[PDB]
């Protein structure tokens, strides 16, 4: 387990967000990419707007953010950038649905998005279980997710990192509950059933936000919506994040090929020219239904759906040669 230096986190308190970014950041399609220096600062900003400059000890929060950064590997997609990008989507979702979630959920969810893909190796769940890592020998299903959460718990229990320490012991244990499901929910495998359920519940109108496991479901769906929001950005941003996703996929594939194994088309750099078709497949079978269902449960979230539709037709053009 790994911690941060005093220098780094003290550099975090001085930071103040450049005034031009205040309007732009509220936008769902906002892109954090041109502002690396500022990524940990932006998180702070978003928590500060989300629930005040005193929902957390300032000093104690900066420690955490920077340790979390320390525990993102220098991988091309599942890295510090994806952590924050995801966190920003959740921020915008909470900001647009002001009175739907409890203070506890709000903090809970922003913290879970930041740690969602913690200490990620660049390897899929399939890959680790398939052959035949110690991380898959501990956690059988949702292999990388459990690690992600475990990493999270550990960082919290470090020396004065425990941003949740002031709370009651039942609020503490409970925000951790909220955090856990959320992260686990980022396992794309689990998304399909979950969404299917919510779709049914909404159709019959049995969906109840007073129901605890309905909440958990809705939140899951929100996490998924957040994990995937490269697709919700402006086309030129979506393109480049696309290049980061495949770099990681193909390296995984390259490990399958180093042992004679055909990696499935997604992970196969020999299957480059099939990428646009892949994206369209993915928007249709995954992205669109995610945002469609979510927009339905939470109308204010619509701009995400709009932007997904926009990009999907761009891939079309790409495929059709234009
Ligand atoms: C933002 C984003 C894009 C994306 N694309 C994928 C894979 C989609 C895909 N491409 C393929 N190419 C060839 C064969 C199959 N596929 N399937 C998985 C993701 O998590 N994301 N996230
Ligand atoms: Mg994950
Ligand atoms: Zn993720």
């Amino acid at each position: 387990m790994s911690i941060c230096t005093s220098e780094e986190w003290q550099g975090l308190m001085q930071f103040t967000l450049p005034v031009r970014l205040c309007k732009e950041i509220e936008l769902f399609h906002f892109d954090i990419g041109p502002f690396e220096n500022m990524w940990p600062g932006i998180f702070v900003y978003m928590v500060h707007r989300s629930c005040g400059t005193s929902c957390f000890e300032l000093e104690k929060l900066c420690r955490f953010i920077m340790s979390v950064k320390k525990n993102y590997r220098r991988v091309p997609y599942h890295n510090w950038k994806h952590a924050v990008t995801v966190a920003h989507c959740m921020y915008a979702i909470l900001q647009n649905n002001h009175t739907l979630f409890t203070d506890l959920e709000r903090k809970g969810l922003l913290i879970a998005c930041l740690c969602h893909d913690l200490d990620h190796r660049g390897f899929s769940n399939s890959y680790l279980q398939k052959f035949d890592h110690p991380l898959a020998a501990l956690y059988s299903t949702s292999t990388m997710e459990q690690h992600h959460f475990s990493q999270t718990v550990s960082i919290l229990q470090l020396e004065g990192h425990n941003i949740f320490s002031t709370l009651s012991s039942s609020e503490y244990e409970q925000v951790l509950e909220i955090i856990r499901k959320a992260i686990i929910a980022t396992d794309l495998a689990l998304y399909f059933g979950n969404r299917k359920q919510l779709e049914e519940m909404y159709q019959t109108g049995s969906l109840n936000l007073n129901n605890q496991s309905h909440r958990d479901r809705v939140i899951g769906l929100m996490m998924t919506a957040c994990d995937l929001c490269s697709v919700t950005k402006l086309w030129p941003v979506t393109k480049l994040t696309a290049n980061d996703i495949y770099a990681e996929f193909w390296a995984e594939g390259d490990e399958m090929k180093k042992l004679g194994i055909q990696p499935i088309p997604m992970m196969d750099r020999d299957k480059k020219d099939e990428v646009p078709q892949g994206q369209l497949g993915f928007y249709n079978a995954v992205a669109i239904p995610c945002y469609t269902t979510l927009t339905q449960i939470l109308p204010p979230t619509e701009p995400l759906l709009k932007a997904c539709r926009d990009n999907l037709s761009q891939w079309e053009k790409v495929i059709r040669g234009e």
